[PDB]
């Protein structure tokens, strides 16, 4: 009621997220917006919270308040030449995404657009998985940006947690290339054809061999054979621990 100062003359991220304003919650910096909303927000009201997931701070009377993220796009952050993240930091960012995804999958939620441009970074360098309206609760069922999509989703329009695992592999690839575009010489229509030819993304220059074998496991032709986000958190923790 009297615990929110809202700056209606100051929008976050130059309009790239719509009308979202700078706020101060009683002093915490925040993002303020005024049923079509993200399902993670409706879950945080009715049900749901994780440090690696961008979620609701609260509701004010309506005013939907989320926390402020200094770097609203992880893809932009790793692509900016003023930042020089190490191979250990980039693997660390991926481990955080896998932690948020392991949590969301336990909640039976399917993201459907897991990419580095849909992850945010704050001032303490903590990564959060954001949803812009595409994630769905799968409830009791086990199913519900073509270059990040799994082969069985391109062919059938059905999404499962294992199709998110495929996208996580492309996110890992984006991380090791510091924001390079996947399949740069391929058109989005012939992606299914390009893949069915027996192809996958090439191993980047600074991607350690054990991390590339993990990306290949994520892109396994059979969805049921892909590792879970628990196995990915386990496997990536070990690789990360080998670096000083
Ligand atoms: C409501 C809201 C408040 C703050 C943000 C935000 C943005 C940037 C930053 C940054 C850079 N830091 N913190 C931030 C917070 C966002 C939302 C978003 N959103 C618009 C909705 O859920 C939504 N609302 C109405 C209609 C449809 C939808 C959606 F489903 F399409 C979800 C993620 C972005």
């Amino acid at each position: 009621p009297s615990s929110l100062i809202v700056h209606f003359n100051e929008v976050i991220g130059r309009g790239h997220f719509g009308c979202v304003y700078h706020g101060t919650l009683l002093k915490i910096h925040c993002a303020v917006k005024s049923g079509e909303v993200s399902q993670f927000l409706t879950e945080g009201i009715i049900m749901f919270s994780h440090p690696n997931v961008l979620s609701l701070l609260g509701i004010c009377l309506p005013l939907v308040v989320l926390p402020y993220m200094k770097h609203g796009d992880l893809r932009n952050f790793i692509r900016n030449e003023t930042h020089n993240p190490t191979v250990k930091d980039l693997i660390g960012f991926g481990l955080q995404v896998a932690k948020g995804m392991k949590y969301l999958a336990s909640k039976k939620f399917v993201h459907r657009d897991l990419a580095a441009r849909n992850c945010m970074l704050d001032e303490k360098f903590t990564v959060k998985v954001a949803d812009f309206g595409l994630a769905r609760d799968m409830y009791d069922k086990e199913y519900y940006p073509v270059k990040w999509m799994a082969l069985e989703s391109l062919q059938t329009q059905k999404f499962t947690t294992k199709s998110d695992v495929w996208s996580f592999g492309v996110l890992l690839w984006e991380l090791m290339t510091r924001g390079a575009p996947p399949y740069p010489d391929v058109n989005t229509f012939d992606i299914t054809v390009y893949l069915l030819q027996g192809r996958r993304l090439l191993q980047p220059e600074y991607c350690p061999d054990p991390l590339y074998e993990v990306m290949l496991k994520c892109w396994h032709p059979k969805a049921e054979m892909r590792p879970s986000f628990s196995e990915l958190v386990s496997r990536i923790s070990a690789i990360f621990s080998t670096f000083i």
